[PDB]
């Protein structure tokens, strides 16, 4: 009913609104964001990582929709989503919501294998992971949020209602995907690659099964399939790599590797990203035995 209190004295969960000084009477905006401060302060040790000026104050006090001098005119949009934040010579380097989450996927071995070969779509479901407010908020409450006159008890009630109705999407079972796949499209100098498809997916999922960040953004049941089966609709039976990646040079599609290179770059890309000890990329027979 009431969320767990924070040690910091920040609200446990917080509705964040599109704060600006230009009137916005029709509520032309994204859904507000309910930020779970409790979860974040328990995992991120230093308050100042986020509150980069040292002030434990709402970001929008300086970073408004239009920008303003207190935030060096860096807007709300930039503060919350920036991904190319320069390192600061002196003092703190700010983080945004998106940049820290990205750092998680690059710097953590259990994430960095898949995320070395994923190009995130960042579609509406990605936005909605944060832009996630309860349907109960009214347009009048939105206006007050924007204008800064929403009562703190109203903000917390909206935040708690939102948090308590949140549900994590369960990833499909690896049992609904092939056990092994005999990858023989190109077989010539080597035997087919007997790819341990289910072993792979099962191992990758086990290492992230309780991770709250992953759970939130991996938000379609078949989404982890797209790690490898990219650029096609989510499906239990996606098209073969070689439907899109030709065996030979395809000058009409210079961004697409040919099929051998497609396998190598994807399989080896993940192996390198999560520091897989065997097979090394220089080992030419562990993924496929030499042909007689
Ligand atoms: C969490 C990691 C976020 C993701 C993913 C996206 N947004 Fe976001 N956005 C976030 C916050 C914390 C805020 C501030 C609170 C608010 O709702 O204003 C924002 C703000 C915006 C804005 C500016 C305000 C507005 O005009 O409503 C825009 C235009 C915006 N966000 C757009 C947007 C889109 C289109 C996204 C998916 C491509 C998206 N955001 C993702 C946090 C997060
Ligand atoms: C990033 C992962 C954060 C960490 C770590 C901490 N805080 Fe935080 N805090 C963060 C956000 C995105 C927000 C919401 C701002 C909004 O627009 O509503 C907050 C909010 C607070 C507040 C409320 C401030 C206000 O509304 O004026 C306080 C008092 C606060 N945070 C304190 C605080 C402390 C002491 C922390 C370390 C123990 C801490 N925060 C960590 C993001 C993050
Ligand atoms: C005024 C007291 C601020 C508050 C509160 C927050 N930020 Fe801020 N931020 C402020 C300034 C003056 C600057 C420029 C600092 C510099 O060294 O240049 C910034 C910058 C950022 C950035 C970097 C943008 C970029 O480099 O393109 C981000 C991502 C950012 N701020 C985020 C941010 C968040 C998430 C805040 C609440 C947790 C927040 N800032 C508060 C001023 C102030
Ligand atoms: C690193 C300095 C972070 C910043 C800045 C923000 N987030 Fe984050 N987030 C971070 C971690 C390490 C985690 C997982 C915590 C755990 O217990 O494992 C998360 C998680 C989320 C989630 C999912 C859980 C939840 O709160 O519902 C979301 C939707 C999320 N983060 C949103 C979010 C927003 C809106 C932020 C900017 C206002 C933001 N995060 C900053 C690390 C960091
Ligand atoms: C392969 C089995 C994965 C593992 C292990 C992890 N992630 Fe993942 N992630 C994967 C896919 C296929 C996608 C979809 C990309 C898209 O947007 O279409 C994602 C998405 C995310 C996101 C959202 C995209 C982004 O902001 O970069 C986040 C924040 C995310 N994943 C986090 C995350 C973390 C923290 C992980 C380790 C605990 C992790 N993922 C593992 C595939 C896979
Ligand atoms: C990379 C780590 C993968 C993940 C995650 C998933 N699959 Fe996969 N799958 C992968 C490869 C390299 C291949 C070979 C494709 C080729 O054209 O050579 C496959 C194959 C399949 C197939 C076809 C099997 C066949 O007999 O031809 C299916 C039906 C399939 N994959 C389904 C699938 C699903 C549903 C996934 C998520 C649960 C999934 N795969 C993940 C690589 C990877
Ligand atoms: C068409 C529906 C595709 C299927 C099926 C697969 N891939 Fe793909 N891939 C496709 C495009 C359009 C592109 C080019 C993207 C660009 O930057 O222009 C790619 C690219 C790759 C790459 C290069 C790195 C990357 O951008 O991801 C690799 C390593 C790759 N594709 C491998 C690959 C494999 C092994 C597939 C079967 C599991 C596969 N692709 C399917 C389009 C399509
Ligand atoms: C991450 C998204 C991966 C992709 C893409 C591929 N592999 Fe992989 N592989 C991965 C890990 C993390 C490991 C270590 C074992 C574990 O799960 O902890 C492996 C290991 C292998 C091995 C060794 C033994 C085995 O488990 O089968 C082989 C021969 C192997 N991988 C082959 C392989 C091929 C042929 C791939 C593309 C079709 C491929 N891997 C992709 C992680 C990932
Ligand atoms: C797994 C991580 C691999 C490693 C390491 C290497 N190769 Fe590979 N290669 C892999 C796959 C999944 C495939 C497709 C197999 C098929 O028959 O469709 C391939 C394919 C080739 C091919 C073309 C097929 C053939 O001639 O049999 C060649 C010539 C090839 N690979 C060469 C090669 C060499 C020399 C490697 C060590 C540097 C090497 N591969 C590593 C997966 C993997």
């Amino acid at each position: 009913a009431a969320l767990e209190p924070t040690d910091s004295g920040a609200p446990s969960a917080i509705v964040m609104f599109p704060v600006g000084e230009k009137p916005n009477p029709k509520g032309a905006a994204m859904k507000p964001v309910v930020f779970n401060h409790l979860i974040h302060e328990k995992k991120i040790d230093n308050c100042e990582t986020c509150h980069h000026t040292g002030d434990p104050v709402s970001c929008s006090t300086c970073h408004t929709v239009e920008g303003k001098a207190e935030g060096n005119y860096i807007t709300l949009d930039r503060a919350m989503h920036a991904t190319n934040i320069a390192k600061r010579a002196k003092g703190n380097t700010p983080v945004s919501c998106v940049s820290c989450h990205e750092q998680q996927t690059k710097e953590r071995r259990e994430c960095a294998g898949c995320h070395a070969i994923v190009t995130p779509k960042r579609d509406e479901a990605w936005c909605a992971t944060c832009h996630n407010i309860t349907p109960s908020m009214t347009p009048e409450q939105m206006q007050k949020g924007i204008n800064g006159t929403l009562l703190p008890g109203d903000n917390e009630a909206l935040a708690a209602e939102t948090v308590l109705a949140q549900k994590t999407v369960e990833p499909v079972s690896p049992m609904l995907a092939p056990y092994k796949v005999v990858i023989d499209a190109l077989a010539d100098k080597y035997e087919p690659s007997n790819f341990t498809h289910r072993r792979h997916l099962t191992s990758l999922m086990e290492r992230i099964k309780d991770d709250k960040l992953a759970q939130a953004f991996h938000n379609k049941p078949e989404i982890l399939c797209a790690t490898c089966h990219h650029r096609s609709p989510l499906s239990l039976t996606p098209p073969k790599c070689g439907s899109c990646h030709t065996k030979e040079i395809d000058k009409a599609n210079p961004g697409r590797p040919n099929l051998m290179a497609a396998y190598h770059l994807q399989c080896m890309g993940c192996h390198k990203g999560m520091d897989v000890a065997r097979p090394r990329d220089t080992d030419c027979t562990t993924c496929h035995k030499a042909a007689p």
